[PDB]
């Protein structure tokens, strides 16, 4: 009945001499962090980025996100003007985040196991008694309020301290984002996250197939589900059986919008799932095609970028 979690993905802990390329590090891990689709990487633990976000003036309006809404479609009156709208800045949208999750276990943010809000949020996805609503401050633009990776552009202050990390090659801004082609020869910036509890990205792969890097740079840990891209076919195939039949004929790229499921469905048709609980401080790289979905555990701000090789 209850969630059963899926087996713990590659975690890579480097050293300071394979920390120096992520290209090249990513490319040595590849034989076993292909066959997983995702792995998790934990920098040193001397390597502390400072967050380099314009805190003042973030303001944002998130999304707003129905967990249950394909459930539902098994009307409502005035169907479409569910939720009010509001915007928020990064103080007041912690806030409200931090009030959600502890008034919904009835204790402390931090207190909640992370087993609990996983087994729960996939509860809440398919139940037709209980309509949670959450907020995702989801695709805010790196050049909005600034990368949370300090940017030499001269546009806000770098401490000396600070300059290795405005360097570094794990810094989502210095990372490769042009693909070669010929067109290339005739003729990207990292997307920002502001998680809440139960705030989610459903099953998906890059375009291109791209590679994509996923920093978590502070709060409560984002939960990842990934799937090989050898079992590609075999996840598109099972949503092929079980996802709306309304939405069947629809293309990749739009049917990405709505392909929620729960893992234990893929794994019940062989198809291999694996997790991971992404910390503050952490990265997560996707391997191409390789399916992914999660959600936050609580209010966190993350950064992506696609990159390729
Ligand atoms: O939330 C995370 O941490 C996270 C981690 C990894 N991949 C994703 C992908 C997303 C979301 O956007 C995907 C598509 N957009 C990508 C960025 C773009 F600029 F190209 C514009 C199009 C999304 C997808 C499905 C349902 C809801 C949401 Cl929100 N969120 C991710
Ligand atoms: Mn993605």
């Amino acid at each position: 009945a209850e969630f059963v979690p899926p087996p713990e993905c590659p975690v890579f802990e480097p050293s300071w001499e394979e920390f120096t390329d992520p290209l090249s590090f990513i490319g040595r891990i590849r034989p076993l962090a292909e066959k997983t689709g995702i792995c998790k990487i934990r920098p040193p633990k001397d390597w502390q980025p400072p967050f380099a976000c314009e805190v003042k003036s973030f303001r944002f309006t998130p999304r707003v996100q129905r967990l249950n809404e394909l459930e539902a479609m098994t009307p409502r009156e005035a169907f479409g003007f569910e939720q009010a709208v509001r915007e928020y800045t990064l103080q007041s949208f912690g806030e409200m985040a931090d009030n959600f999750k502890s008034d919904y276990f009835n204790m402390p943010v931090h207190m909640v196991p992370t087993e609990l809000v996983e087994k729960e949020f996939w509860r809440l996805v398919s139940s037709i008694e209980e309509d949670v609503i959450v907020e995702y401050g989801a695709d805010i633009s790196s050049k909005d309020f600034g990368s949370g990776f300090p940017v030499k552009d001269g546009r806000r202050k770098i401490l000396p301290e600070e300059e290795e990390y405005a360097l570094s090659g794990w810094n989502l801004n210095n990372m490769p984002v042009l693909e070669q082609s010929v067109l290339a020869h005739i003729n990207k910036v990292p997307w920002l996250y502001v998680g809440m509890c139960f705030s989610s990205f459903c099953w998906h792969i890059e375009d291109h197939w791209s590679y994509s890097i996923n920093y978590l740079h502070w709060g409560e840990p984002k939960t990842w589900y990934g799937v090989p891209s050898h079992a590609a076919e075999q996840l598109e195939e099972v949503m092929r059986e079980l996802a709306p039949e309304l939405f069947e004929s629809q293309p990749d790229l739009l049917h990405q919008l709505v392909t929620i499921m729960n893992p234990n469905v893929l794994m019940e048709h062989g198809v291999p799932v694996y997790r991971t609980n992404q910390c503050a401080g952490e990265f997560v790289v996707t391997f191409p095609r390789a399916y992914h979905s999660g959600f936050n555990q609580g209010y966190n701000f993350a950064e992506a970028v696609n990159f390729c090789t």
